């Protein structure tokens, strides 16, 4: 069953955009993660015990929840104990160096995929989760794409967000994407072929690159 | 988009349990009606002005979103819009009805049909929609199956209403027969299966109409 | 202890605007009801026992809080009992023959009484629930200033309730009132003066006619 | 004119328990803040402006409207801009002293003095704003009192923010378990260095005579 249920998103916080989804985050036990859309609602599934790791580990995601989520039903208090194991880190250095790794990537190799909706999707991920986790370590909790515009103005953040649920093609996105790494000082991975980008996913653990990667395929 | 969402069912009293799924309701322009049920959750989907017509006709689900229904977002007024279009019907006798034939038809063919969820669930909601509706005239906006059987207590409201969430099969024709007596009802002129789809038609009974071809498939 | 909280008024409608207050209400176990306002928010007290008696009597302020009431928390589930005891009445003429008498009352003695600021709550209240109780007799459950004067379209509705948070003196509330009492064939109580009045509300158990009359002396 | 309301403490946890208010935050456009107390709930009354200003200035109490607040409504997006104006310091040394340097005021003079009720208040409060400090610091956001005491187990810490005979013992106890400094400091001391440390609660606690 279905323990409880959370909205987060852009409609807990009251705010709406033009493609703007419905978040909903349902607690079930004995499941793996997953996630299901339907008709601009967007269903993300967890069991109780991933949701108390996420909070101890301090999830990017996890501070979301915690920050601006709204409980609709709870008939465990698992969102209660989700919120006694919150600890914000200090350092989100390793989730900032997975956004930029798979910027780079995408950069190299992802501009003339066919799968571009996931290209512009994951696009926008990578600087997302860099402008979250700065945002963060400079003491602020901040997550929607006009804040996140205002709060870390690099160059082309509101564009590069702005690509989340676009099928855009244009190879403006390239230009845009490297003045963007150029703006926070990025560096490539020390990497070359497509294989070694998958190696230095597995090294450092960039579980999003590597399912980038791999779904860029088919 | 999505204009407004709500929680409804047992969720939205507190009274979920194991067998129990999630009820929402998205209100969104333009799209058609339906549902789609992913894993405990049923998300239904509603136009606005589909939404106001249940509330002017008095439909039944309709006063349950409106009594029982908790709002999550609504961005456009929809609900209040909603509530104010509502209007309560004194008299249910034409729900009671369509529960009532199609509640005989699945007594007299649906008891050996292959689709024996389908038939469990439509005879539920025979019931369910003949205690709300009996409810609702005397004054009370009951919608729990537990509270539709002490407050309409008819012979097997709670087993029959239970065959939604499913068990003793082969002694479901004795309770439904049973239950049937206990409201003084009374089988419509029909004695073929045809002559059910014809009174159907006659009536306007939409839901018996696609229960019994539903049986077919 | 307060053991539940719920938002109603127009701030649980999403409707609520500059004049507006904040009506909120706490249900605390062994205390009779009462009410104090704080810098616009109304704090409304009621024991879990008078909350659902208010239910199995049908009452208007309870069909409110059941139709549009938003819980802020509940940790004894007492509005989930508050609404499984809800008994909405085929007939309101009591609480609709409670306000006209008051009305006549106020009509008769109280435009030049010194408490003018009660004379025009009260005012507003006769109106107010003559319109909410001939519209929950027609099935419907309107609460809000501006649906009660499209639903109950009686001379002057929208004016009077206007009253309710006014200190306006003018006899144009008088002749307001007449063309309302008017517009509804409403007939003056067969009363002479001011202790036929008291009289009259004591037999005929208008609790509210009683706290107004004396309220001004 | 009430254009935000939002629901705080230990009712938006669902940890009430017999002794417990209701605590409601009221936004309201040009009021200077001020709070009223009725029969079991605590009104707090904000402008927009004060309120984001506890967030730029992150205010430890800000910290806890923005993570455990329930909003009941928000008809302006108060409540969104005072997230957004959020600011947590890399220190809170600052509200540690200001606790520190009042408990041991308190446990000097206040442990007699006529209005045993404020003292007992004001007791709570140094050691639940020092408490409050550490997690905060530590990345952590339950401020419930059961969460302090556990997050922070010194000695008798539960005992001295239970408080709303023994006290002196305990509170003694409580600054020796934290190995706390007595500021050099007599009582005319003591407002003297409230007044050079700008402790605004130690200064208003000793005329009594978030
Ligand atoms: N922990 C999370 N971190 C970052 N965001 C998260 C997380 N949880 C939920 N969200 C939000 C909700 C919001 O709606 C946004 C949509 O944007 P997104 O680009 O999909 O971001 C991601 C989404 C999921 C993952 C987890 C997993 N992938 C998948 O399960 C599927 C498989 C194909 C498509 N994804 C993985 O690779 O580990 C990773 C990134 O994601
Ligand atoms: N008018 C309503 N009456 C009762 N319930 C409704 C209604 N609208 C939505 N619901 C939800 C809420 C609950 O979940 C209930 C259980 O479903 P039921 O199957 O028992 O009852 C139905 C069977 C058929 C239909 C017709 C529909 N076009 C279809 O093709 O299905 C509709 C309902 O359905
Ligand atoms: N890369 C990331 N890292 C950590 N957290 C992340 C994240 N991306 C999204 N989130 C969090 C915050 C979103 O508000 C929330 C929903 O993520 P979302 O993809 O639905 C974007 P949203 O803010 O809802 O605006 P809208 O376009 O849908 O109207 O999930
Ligand atoms: N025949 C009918 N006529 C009018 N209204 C009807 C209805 N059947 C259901 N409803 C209304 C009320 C349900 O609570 C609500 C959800 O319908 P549901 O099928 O999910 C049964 P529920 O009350 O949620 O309990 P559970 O078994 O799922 O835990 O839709
Ligand atoms: N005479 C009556 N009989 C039955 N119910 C009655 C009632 N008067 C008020 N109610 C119910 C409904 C109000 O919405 C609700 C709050 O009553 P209220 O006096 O605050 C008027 P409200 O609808 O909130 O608009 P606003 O002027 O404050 O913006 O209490
Ligand atoms: N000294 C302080 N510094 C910063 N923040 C502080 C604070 N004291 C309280 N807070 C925050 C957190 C409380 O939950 C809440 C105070 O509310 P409260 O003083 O009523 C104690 P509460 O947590 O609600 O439990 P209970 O005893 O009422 O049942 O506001
Ligand atoms: N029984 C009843 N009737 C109407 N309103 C009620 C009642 N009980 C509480 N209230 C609340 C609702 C109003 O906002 C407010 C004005 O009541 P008023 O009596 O008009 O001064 O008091
Ligand atoms: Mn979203
Ligand atoms: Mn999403
Ligand atoms: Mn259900
Ligand atoms: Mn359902
Ligand atoms: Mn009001
Ligand atoms: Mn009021
Ligand atoms: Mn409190
Ligand atoms: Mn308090």
């Amino acid at each position: 069953s279905i323990e409880a249920l959370m909205l987060f998103g852009s409609a807990a916080r009251g705010e709406s955009d033009k493609n703007s989804d419905v978040d909903l985050l349902a607690v079930t036990s004995g499941v793996r993660p997953f996630s299901k859309k339907t008709e601009q609602t967007e269903l993300q599934f967890l069991n109780p015990e991933e949701l108390l790791r996420s909070a101890s580990d301090g999830d990017l995601f996890a501070i979301h929840l915690a920050f601006e989520g709204k409980i609709i039903f709870d008939t465990t208090g698992v969102f209660t104990r989700f919120k006694e194991r919150l600890v914000i880190r200090k350092d989100y250095g390793r989730e900032i160096k997975w956004g930029n790794d798979l910027a780079w990537y995408l950069l190299d190799f992802g501009m003339n995929a066919e799968n571009t909706t996931l290209v512009n999707k994951r696009i926008a991920w990578c600087v997302r989760t860099i402008a979250i986790a700065r945002l963060v370590e400079s003491g602020k909790i901040i997550f929607s794409p006009r804040a996140l515009a205002k709060e870390f103005p690099r160059k082309h953040v509101s564009d590069l967000i702005g690509l989340a649920r676009s099928d855009e093609d244009s190879q403006t996105r390239k230009r845009r994407l490297a003045g963007f790494l150029d703006s926070i000082d990025s560096s490539r991975p020390s990497v070359s072929s497509e294989q070694e980008y998958v190696s230095h996913f597995e090294r450092t653990e960039n579980r999003v690159g590597l399912q980038t990667l791999h779904g860029l395929k088919k």
